[PDB]
């Protein structure tokens, strides 16, 4: 019956430092397909994010892209929130620049 969300972030781009970007948060394969997703920067919801319209293929499979455009500096802290079932998740986008 339930499935936990796969989820994975990641720039679209090899980041680079003040190098304009875009960061995405792709979250997939989870049951129900109720859920929630944000972008976070420095601890704060980002703004002017934009998501994907929820994908059901193969009859089973869900998917849902969370995107914003951002240009990393150092110190900022970049992560995907996700709610899904009650409970929510943070990951964080780590790149080794």
């Amino acid at each position: 019956k339930v499935s936990t969300p796969k989820v994975h972030v990641y720039s679209h781009f090899p980041g680079e430092y003040g190098k304009p970007n875009t960061l995405i948060c792709y979250v997939s394969s989870f049951h129900p397909p109720d859920i929630s997703i944000e972008l976070l920067k420095n601890g704060q919801v980002m703004s002017d994010t934009k998501q994907t319209d929820l994908a059901f293929e193969k009859g089973w499979q869900f998917h849902l892209t969370k995107s914003v455009a951002f240009t990393p500096e150092k110190g900022d802290e970049y992560t995907c929130s996700v709610r899904h079932m009650k409970e929510t998740k943070k990951f964080s986008w780590e790149p080794n620049m």
